[PDB]
């Protein structure tokens, strides 16, 4: 193929004069930024673009300009092009290893100034920490090199081509390449250079070029500990090195974003806190191993780091050069068959973190990224996976400094292979425990290639050397559904002679012939279960254990049931906890045209909005936080299901469970709720509980003190004693009060002093229901009982097709008989409704009986709801009466959960108490779908200005609610496109289907289904 | 008309002329909610209905103004988030307008864009397609 | 300093058209001759609708080499990020807070909202005009 | 007014031992950047708060921290007081040159390291 | 004037090994126990204007005995002279037009301890208008 260049269509071309990956450290001395405006041109295909070796600065001045870093698919009015979402299937044809022939091509070009002395000085290198697809590099007119691998970082030699002067930078972008079938992650599709752009001035006839820095602990006991640190030092003219110690900063120290990302400086006195301090003797090996008394440990609960300073000396006596960092004391192993931190089997509450900004794409500020970790330590999560590639190389300190078990993962997806299998078998569904089988079948076209192995070999090399010394890196993973193959073998083979210190990571394997861990996306228990036991043998030993890489996949409302997948992480040894796919919804901000308004909204993107020829639609909106990185219901659910100590209040006792790994209680003030005086709380280690005698209903675990990202005062766990529903004391008026009914042809009417109640009896339908300057009405629309729900992205996959299938959402109520009574018992009336409640189409529905006992005050409706007729749905999404608010209203409040949404299968975060809608921000969902439910409801009071409230109560159990403004929800594809009423509706409902997470995972659990039934049950409208 | 943001007697001249969709224009919020969205100067309007095509507007002789919204509330909401809207949208046609000017601090809307007490006297055709 | 008795320049806020040419005159001698400028260092409030009759001020501006412009006030709403109830709804959500929302014992109200830009510093139609 | 400070009601007291203003030039190798968290506590007046004389690092260690730069009235949870906008009126009573009384006194804290070298280069 | 800026090009604040420039114009040495200060005649030089922000940056050394340097200030210089002159405000004997506004130091969430990136933003909306 002579119209595609040679080196995109090679999947050994790797690179081309690309430096020996290194671990990475920033240096201000060093580093100088080439990031801002670059002149740029885009063209069709490479034959269009101009040969580097003969473009002057002259012409490419003349060229409009782009901003480094950014994507060149998110500039001011899509000037070059728009996003595209593809998830598993690729946006190119399958010809292995040839990209499309037209294939987008991006120069960029800019100039550097260089000194007389700074040549002499220097030696002089230029590193790009980012750059999609791939690219070659010229200096002066002079072909440098090229490179693959987009989350990879780069470094070049430049020293023979730079000039004193002006120096000219032109790089040759590639959208597609032979490395775009390895490169299929689930996401956008996003070209150009979108991180850092630097040049290097290292120290000219000496410089450190790389440092290893282990801690091994020297006993089982660990206590003492060897800290290995390895120099490769490049040039003749040093002397020796000397290393510094110094004594360590405890975990709990306080942070922001301002000296987190603090950089400086070259003055700046880093500590003088010695600790140790080592020298070595010229002509010796610039390395050393030295015995550290009982260091603190590092761990990511508690995050104690040991500054450092290594310095490269020479003849003079003078520093060379210096580097700065940081040594955590952590060791991690595979010990009884579980992953181990310093002995301690650990548990993962974890994360999957795509680099996600709504703007900016994949060229996510640090800043940004600062704010998704305060926000997940903000939120009880201790574990991040680096899904599926390595973020840029300053987010390592970070996670470092803050404490997260960090899964760092090789820039390898080759998920797309199998897409037109999936398509050609018609398959419906993949497990865990055999869809091995199934990715087997192509595993031959990439991942058990030949000729790919130098390829994922480099995604490896890449991966490990880059990032060796972060304590906060325990996995390496390599990569993302690619298959199985020899490909991954060699990888492991690799990265163990590399760094034999951490664990492998990769789920495509499904027996771990080279991994060291077991893991699972999305299982379900039973399958989770069958795993655990055909892994333990007789004696109840495992050679490994068990993560989820991914699971409660919380795409929209939900995850449902997080709950009863952490019971099981708790409750065997060979689970070690896992990581919820995803962190946030990857919307791009863009104008969107009202389905509402007919005006212009900013709304956020999914696949479809930038109307690619194929993408994957709302798939894009998987997060526990938004496309805004703000917290969803989802995290808020999490963050209770995780949080790591138990408060258990029955009998006149409280019971607190240390749940952590490492750490003590001992920061966490506890509070009697109730009372507001705090609680004794003995010290407790990790597994240790306590039994204390109180009266309390409410317990609260809060921290004493700013500590890391999180105030004195943050909640970090809680509980409360079960709340016994208890019957309202409303005084129903049951003195005699003369009424006047009316009964005619079509409506009934009955009236009485400060009471109004007309009841269409052809329809079923309450036209009007005014009692003491309070009124609602019947929000009819073929039904007074309706059933129907807005579809989840949970729902859509199945539930939704049922309840579409067995027309649902058009059930009708046909009236057969009303009657019409004189009050008894202190009642005014009694007005009974008998219909059959049945969709158009169907033989199934329901006999029901309405029975509206009115008294002055109040009106007691008693529903009997008894299912009759063959095929019947399996359940529905609802069940409940919808009413109109009078002009009147103003507010609610509410005795039950809150104080956001609540669902059956999501819910136990939303503690009890007395909530007012005042003081809630209602949450808006990027799609739109069933939202606002408040479940476990034991009253609610409406609020009608001027007229006071109208209480409602079901006998007996506990109910469900939504009061809200909106409609055309089902279809509105964004929020801005969701329609509202001139006045508010009352939601009243029984019962209401789980939410679960079978839009990838499994379907609402039994016990949280709305099965088809009979149904049974009294509210009663209490008038102030 | 002028478009495509709003326009007033004595600010409109940065709308210049041309033929506007409401479907291109992001209608602008004010942080203290206000009169907003009128639209000067206007020589036709077409208003489309689903299934139905348009109804055309047009006042005889004179260009002339009109806001389509959906919201009420306006005077005593304290935020934009304060604004109350209706189930169903509304047409403000107007033959003229008051002025807007800058008398919160400086002088009133001058005389030749104040809308002077006087007759009224003026022609529409509702056109339906 | 009205006078300039300790300045280089005159300066008007908000002035009105008269004020400004009263002060040109006696301030221009019978050849044409005049001593120091005027500028407007605030004018054309833009508070909210408006500000109205830009337009007028600028024609001000090039017809008299006296005038050398002015500066608008203000750039950008003070407006404070802040969780509203809202009257509308019954329901928290984001707003702009202006001098009240934070219960001053006194305070001077929605003259914090006065700018070209929002609170978020996003163009308003003054800015545009 | 020996309840107010003397030196908050002292229009000539401008400053103590400022030094001259020059003309500004950011130098990287000059600057080093003290922003990020402090130790703080808010005080109702000065005389309320410590005598800075006699506060150690292990005192104040143990107060919340705020973070420098940002004013106190914008903070997480409104904790130390809100923002009050008056356009011409003073908020307070005119009594030149006193302020009043109460008067909120935030004190910060912080530490830095210094080398053997650096004090003397 | 006419360089092309971003916010990342406008807030680089690197640094020591970074070569300031390297197309020199003039050279001036100051001699041992001489004063520090100096004046030079520059041959028609590119005038700075708001229009037109031509500058020529500056190396200042101080320099030791060993001829080493003790620190260096990398600035910029502004060809541009401003004057009364006839009446007016005169700038390279231009009597200016003052296209402008006031602007607070305001931050919707931090107030005025105001991010230098949002600064920024204000000025190039600024320029955008
Ligand atoms: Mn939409
Ligand atoms: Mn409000």
């Amino acid at each position: 193929s002579c119209l595609i260049p040679e080196n995109l269509r090679n999947p050994k071309k790797v690179h081309e004069n690309r430096l020996p990956t290194r671990a990475y450290y920033y240096d201000q001395d060093i580093f100088e930024s080439l990031n801002g405006p670059w002149a740029f041109a885009l063209f069709d295909a490479p034959l269009d673009a101009p040969d580097a070796k003969n473009l002057d600065w002259e012409t490419a001045k003349k060229w409009s300009t782009i901003s480094v870093p950014s994507h060149w698919e998110l500039q001011e009015d899509w000037k070059y092009g728009k996003p595209i979402y593809t998830n598993v299937q690729y946006p190119i044809p399958i010809d292995i290893p040839n990209p499309p022939t037209v294939n987008p091509t991006g120069v960029y070009a800019r100039t550097f100034e260089l000194d007389s002395k700074s040549i002499e000085s220097f030696e002089h290198r230029l590193r790009f920490e980012g750059v999609d697809n791939c690219y070659e590099l010229y200096v002066n007119g002079q072909y440098v090199g090229f490179n693959k691998g987009s989350r990879n970082g780069a470094e070049f030699d430049i020293q023979k081509y730079v000039s004193e002067g002006e120096n000219l930078v032109v790089v040759k972008v590639f959208k597609w390449s032979d490395s775009t079938y390895i490169e299929d992650q689930d996401q956008w599709w996003l070209s150009g250079i979108y991180r850092d752009v630097s040049l290097l001035k290292l120290p000219k006839k000496a410089h450190i070029e790389d440092v290893r820095v282990t801690t091994t602990f020297v006993d089982s006991q660990y206590q003492d500990a060897e800290l290995s640190v390895k120099v490769d030092v490049q040039g003749s003219s040093y002397d020796h090195i000397n290393f510094t110690l110094y004594e360590p900063e405890d975990g709990s120290k306080v942070y922001d974003a301002s000296s987190l990302l603090n950089e400086e400086n070259g003055n700046t006195t880093f500590s003088t806190k010695e600790f140790i301090s080592f020298s070595t003797k010229k002509n010796e090996e610039t390395a050393f191993k030295i015995n550290v008394k009982a260091p603190e440990h590092w761990t990511a609960e508690n995050p104690t780091l040991y500054k450092y300073q290594l310095d490269l000396i020479g003849s003079d006596g003078s520093v060379i050069q210096s580097i700065k960092h940081h040594v955590g004391f952590r060791q991690v192993e595979l010990k009884d068959g579980n992953i181990t931190v310093n002995g301690k089997d650990i548990l993962f509450r974890g994360v999957n973190r795509h680099d996600h900004h709504p703007r900016f794409g994949r060229a996510v500020p640090l800043d940004f990224v600062v704010r998704d970790l305060i926000l997940m330590k903000k939120f009880n999560i201790n574990a991040v996976r680096n899904s599926h590639y390595p973020n840029h190389p300053k987010v390592y300190d970070l996670f470092d400094k803050l404490g997260f078990w960090v899964i760092d993962e090789a820039d390898l997806e080759t998920h797309g292979v199998q897409e037109p299998f999936n398509r050609h078998t018609n398959l419906e569904a993949e497990y865990p425990d055999t869809k091995n089988k199934l990715y087997d079948v192509n595993a031959h076209y990439l991942s058990d290639n030949p000729e790919y192995e130098v390829a994922y070999l480099d995604r490896a090399s890449q991966l490990v050397l880059r990032d060796v010394n972060h304590p906060s890196i325990i996995i390496w993973s390599l990569g993302n559904e690619a298959c199985y193959g020899r490909n991954h073998k060699a990888m492991y083979k690799l990265i163990k002679q590399l760094d034999p210190t951490r664990l492998v990571h990769y789920e495509g394997d499904l027996n771990a012939l080279s991994a060291d861990i077991f893991s699972f996306m999305y299982p379900t228990f039973e399958i989770m279960e069958r795993w655990r036991k055909n892994h333990t043998d007789e004696n109840g030993k495992f050679e490994k254990p068990l993560i989820l890489c991914e699971y409660g996949h919380a795409m929209g409302n939900g995850p449902g049931s997080l709950k009863e997948y952490q019971e099981l992480f708790y409750k065997e040894k060979f689970y070690q906890g896992g990581f919820i796919w995803e962190w946030a919804n990857h919307g791009i901000e863009f104008e969107d045209v009202s389905t509402a308004d007919g005006k212009l909204h900013k709304a956020y993107a999914y696949g479809g909005d930038f109307k690619e020829e194929v993408h994957d639609g709302v798939f894009i909106m998987d997060g526990l936080c938004n496309s805004e990185h703000n917290p969803t219901p989802g995290l808020v659910e999490y963050k209770k299901v995780i949080e790591p100590v138990h408060i258990k209040i029955a009998h006149g006792s409280v019971t607190i469970t240390n749940k952590h790994d490492f750490i003590t209680t001992d920061h966490l003030l506890f509070i009697d709720k109730d009372t507001g005086k705090t609680i004794d709380v003995p010290s407790l280690k990790p597994e240790e509980s306590v039994t204390i005698p109180s009266d309390t209903t409410y317990v609260v675990a809060v921290l004493k003190d700013d500590a890391g990202v999180l105030k004195a005062g943050h909640e970090i766990a809680w509980g409360q004693a079960e709340l016994p529903l208890k019957v309202p004391d409303f005084v129903t008026e049951t003195a005699e009060k003369a009424a006047k009914i009316n009964d005619g042809k079509r409506y009934v009417s009955v009236e009485s002093s400060g009471l109004h109640f007309i009841l269409d009896k052809l329809l079923g339908k309450i036209e009007s229901l005014k009692v003491k300057g309070k009124e609602i009405s019947s929000k009819f629309e073929g039904s007074s009982i309706t059933f129907w729900r807005p579809p989840t992205n949970n729902d859509e996959p199945r539930d939704f097709k049922n309840w579409k299938k067995y027309n649902i959402d058009l059930m009708k109520q046909n009236i057969h008989g009303v009657s019409v009574e004189k009050g008894s018992n202190g009642s005014l009336a009694v007005v009974t409704v008998n219909s059959r409640i049945s969709p158009v189409v169907f033989y199934y529905g329901f006999e029901t009986v309405q029975k509206y006992t009115i008294f002055a005050n109040k009106i007691n409706l008693n529903t009997s709801m008894k299912l009759t007729g063959e095929y019947q749905p399996p359940d529905f999404p609802r069940v409940g009466y919808e009413f109109w608010l009078g002009d009147s209203y103003e507010s609610f409040e509410w005795l039950g959960r809150g104080p956001g949404e609540s669902y059956p299968d999501k819910k136990e975060s939303q503690r009890f108490g007395l909530y007012d809608s005042k003081d809630v921000e209602e949450f808006v969902y990027d799609y739109p779908q069933e939202n606002g439910n408040h479940t476990d409801t034991h009253f609610l009071n409406i609020k009608f200005e001027g007229a006071g409230k109208l209480s409602i109560f079901q006998k007996e159990k506990p109910f469900n609610f939504k009061i809200s403004d909106e409609y055309g929800v089902d279809e509105a594809a964004h929020a801005c496109d969701v329609k509202r009423y001139g006045r508010h509706y009352l939601r009243l409902d029984h019962a209401i289907h789980g939410v679960g997470s079978e839009a990838c995972g499994p379907a609402v659990l039994d016990q949280y289904r709305l099965k088809a039934q009979d149904f049974n049950f009294e509210f009663d409208l209490a008038f102030e």
